[PDB]
């Protein structure tokens, strides 16, 4: 009840910044998350004993893959924390509650393969969910864990507040299907520029939350350069393993997943920053001015990748 979580001074200060790295001590990640819920939401959003039991079941259902692991989960939740704390009064009691959980749960039981690889392998998940395959599985795993005895952190909500919060978490998790990102942003650009964007329009919040979700999911590109660069090794470790598996089915993988095309990584990062991350953080800054630090840092890292190509590192 009167049980604040506190962090060492350096973590206490740095956690509030967009570029914060959660560090290499796994055992502090849960306490970092609870810290972030208590400051974001109030110390009374969730029964501490239920929250902790949920956090630990969530952790157990993330796998030891190089990128799409428990650390990615908490990184993506911290980005959302920084977005929520920098746009205090724009978000409902329920959105604050639901979006940090959506971020923690957004890649539950990921196997380190793309929606594409499930379909080409003919994985049962691909028969059961024809589009946003892994993303529907992720939401599906979230409801499973919420239904385990002692785990329902939403128990104090009304029947209707519950349905609202599970629907935010659903759309929020679906939104991290990057195939949907491109449409969603183009619509948000058009809407902001013609002046039609209305944050009381519930279909408009939906799109805006969808973009935050993409922005949090890609926050690897908004980190200090050594973090950005070492995270990229993990990303390519998954993608190249998928390319190996693609070749095993008798299929040329796309260049991004071919480990023979290591040499072209820097140029691949360029394409990705220009085609995906920069637009993402641009549109987000227009719509939510105080997120500008994610854009600035994204640009900085693009400039670091240009330096790599020019043999200056
Ligand atoms: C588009 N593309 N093409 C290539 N290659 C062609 C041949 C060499 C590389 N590499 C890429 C981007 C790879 C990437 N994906 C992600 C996903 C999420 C985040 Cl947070 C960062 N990244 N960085
Ligand atoms: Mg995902
Ligand atoms: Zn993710």
């Amino acid at each position: 009840g009167l049980m604040q979580f506190t962090l060492p001074v350096r973590l206490c200060k740095e956690i509030e910044l967009f570029h914060f790295d959660i560090g290499p001590f796994e055992n502090m990640w849960p306490g970092i998350f609870v810290y972030m819920v208590h400051r974001s939401c109030g110390t009374s959003c969730f029964e501490l004993e239920k929250l902790c039991r949920f956090i630990m079941s969530v952790k157990k259902n993330y796998r030891r893959v190089p990128y799409h692991n428990w650390k990615h989960a908490v990184t993506v939740a911290h980005c959302m924390y920084a977005i929520l704390q920098n746009n205090h009064t724009l978000f409902t009691d329920l959105e604050r509650k639901g979006l940090l959980i959506a971020c923690l749960c957004h890649d539950l039981d990921h196997r380190g393969f793309s929606n594409s690889y499930l379909q080409k392998f003919d994985h049962p998940l691909a028969a059961l969910y024809s589009t946003s395959t892994m993303e529907q599985h992720h939401f599906s795993q979230t409801v499973s864990i919420l239904q385990l005895e002692g785990h329902n952190i939403f128990s104090t909500l009304s029947s209707s507040e519950y349905e609202q919060v599970l629907e935010i978490i659903r759309k929020a998790i679906i939104a991290t299907d990057l195939a949907l990102y491109f449409g969603n942003r183009k619509q948000l650009e058009e809407m902001y520029q013609t002046g039609s964007l209305n944050l009381n329009n519930q279909s408009h919040r939906d799109r805006v939350i969808g973009l935050m979700m993409t922005a949090c999911d890609l926050c690897s590109v908004t980190k200090l350069w050594p973090v950005t660069k070492l995270t990229a090794n993990d990303i390519y470790a998954e993608f190249w393993a998928e390319g190996d598996e693609m070749k095993k089915l008798g299929i040329q993988p796309i260049p991004m997943m071919d480990r023979d095309k290591k040499d072209e990584v820097p140029q691949g990062q360029l394409g990705f920053y220009n085609a995906v991350a920069i637009p993402c953080y641009t549109t987000l800054t227009q719509i939510l001015p105080p997120t500008e630090p994610l854009l600035k840092a994204c640009r900085d890292n693009l400039s670091q990748w240009e330096k790599v190509i020019r043999g200056e590192e």
